[PDB]
């Protein structure tokens, strides 16, 4: 009666608790958390409890917490076995990184031809790994790269069921598949790295970051870095940017095709802005109005990160609530961003949200959250936007695309805490005149 208790969720009746809701329907789970306990609600992954807030003022809390308050990296298990930037974000870098994602999609569609189908899925999966690897490790790397890597990095995100929450090592089959694809990068990466230390650059102009890594000696005069600890790097350098960079492209294509109106006026917009014959290093630095607005509204539908976890480093207190140590704190982009006060019809894709009068975006600082808020904003969301801007200045400028299967039957996959499509998720195209 003096010290409030947080509410459980209902469910979860199985010994992991709503583990297995999780693992099925996230998404539905944390809305019957924001439904039956409101703004602060727990519920239960193994012997974890996490407690989602919701709201502005429960977000402003999560989202102003210290790195040492709450820790992310301890609230997410899979990320030992995977993993085992002053660098590309400054802005002088864009202009350059604009040209790479162009010189990308070009040779995705290299071979696309007049007409034919495409797999959402496989295509911007594999069009992001190598987006991501040129301009976040350097285009010299990604040279010495082919599928075998976009294959064995897919592998590493399938890795990532929430049955890590058990034990991030179970002998299940995904997590077998993982690790054994953590191996089989350490071993490309290997064989390049034998390959830089043979030919070191007699020009520092021709030096990457991995031909600095492998020159570094230890007190002995010996390599400080082996490939398991430079694979490791290079995935921690690309892993928040590749599935949210994938998830994203395929949802903007599949959004704009769902609604024609907005397809149209983002067309209409490109060909005029294109008409000035500057190029995409030009035009994907500088305003594209309606498909920036079609990209937000994409993000707040679709937000690729849809629920954010720490792990509680003391005792707190949020809306009278308590959070114990050791506890987990979650907020939820997916919930917040559909608050039907802040964003009116919040199951309409409206892209005029985010224009003059209204701009839901920027008067919602702690609930429009699709690349987080306050102390915890994503570093990499000027880049994102920008690569968006140019894999559809390239994509939409020289084919057309229509969807194979009903505007309702695209779905997103939430089986593993990296989300992905789901199958089946197919779009034709064809070539503009
Ligand atoms: C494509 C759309 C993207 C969205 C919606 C997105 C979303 C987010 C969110 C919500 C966070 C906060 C995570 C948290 O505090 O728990 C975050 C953090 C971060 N993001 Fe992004 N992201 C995107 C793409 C990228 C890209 C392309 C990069 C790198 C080039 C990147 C790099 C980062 C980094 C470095 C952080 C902070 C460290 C971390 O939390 O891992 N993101 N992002």
């Amino acid at each position: 009666m003096t010290t409030a208790i947080v509410p459980r969720v209902s469910g979860g009746e199985e010994e992991h608790g709503h583990l297995e809701e999780f693992r099925t329907d996230p998404i539905g789970l944390m809305q019957r958390v924001r439904d039956e306990c409101g703004d602060v609600g727990w519920f239960q992954l193994a012997n974890k409890h996490v407690v989602l807030l919701s709201g502005a003022k429960a977000n402003e809390f999560f989202f102003r917490s210290s790195d040492e308050e709450l820790d992310q990296a301890e609230a997410y298990p899979f990320m030992t076995p995977i993993f085992g930037l002053n660098s590309a974000l400054r802005g002088e870098h864009m202009k350059g990184h604009a040209t790479t994602i162009e010189r990308e999609v070009h040779r995705m569609i290299e071979n696309w031809g007049q007409e034919g189908e495409i797999d959402l899925l496989e295509f911007f999966a594999e069009l992001t790994i190598y987006t991501s690897t040129s301009c976040l490790i350097g285009t010299k790397f990604r040279n010495q790269l082919d599928s075998r890597f976009a294959h064995f990095y897919h592998e590493l995100e399938r890795g990532t069921d929430p049955l890590c929450y058990v034990d991030p090592y179970l002998p299940i089959e995904s997590f077998r598949r993982r690790d054994e694809a953590r191996k089989g990068l350490v071993a490309l990466v290997q064989d390049i790295m034998h390959q830089r230390v043979a030919n070191p650059p007699t020009d520092k102009r021709d030096r990457d970051m991995l031909d600095v890594l492998v020159s570094i000696t230890d007190e002995q005069g010996n390599p400080r870095f082996c490939a398991d600890e430079v694979t490791g790097m290079f995935i921690s350098l690309m892993f928040a940017g590749h599935h949210t960079s994938s998830g994203t492209s395929a949802w903007t294509l599949i959004e704009l095709l769902r609604h024609p109106d907005a397809y149209a006026a983002v067309i209409d917009e490109l060909d005029e802005l294109y008409a000035d014959g500057q190029p995409v290093s030009f035009h994907a630095l500088r305003q594209i109005p309606r498909l920036e607005n079609v990209l937000k509204e994409t993000l707040r539908l679709h937000p690729p990160l849809i629920i954010l976890m720490r792990v509680a480093k003391g005792e707190f207190q949020v809306e009278g609530y308590p959070i114990h140590e050791g506890e987990l704190v979650a907020a939820s982009p997916a919930i917040s961003n559909r608050i039907a006060e802040d964003f009116p019809d919040p199951d309409e894709f409206v892209p005029e949200r985010y224009q003059e009068p209204r701009q839901e975006d920027l008067i919602n600082r702690w609930t429009w959250i699709p690349f987080g808020a306050g102390r915890h904003r994503c570093v990499g969301a000027a880049f994102a936007t920008m690569q968006i801007k140019a894999i559809f200045s390239v994509l939409l400028r020289e084919y057309e695309f229509e969807m194979a299967q009903p505007a309702d039957s695209y779905r997103n996959d939430h089986s593993k805490m990296v989300v992905q499509l789901a199958r089946p998720a197919r779009v034709r195209y064809r070539r503009r005149k």
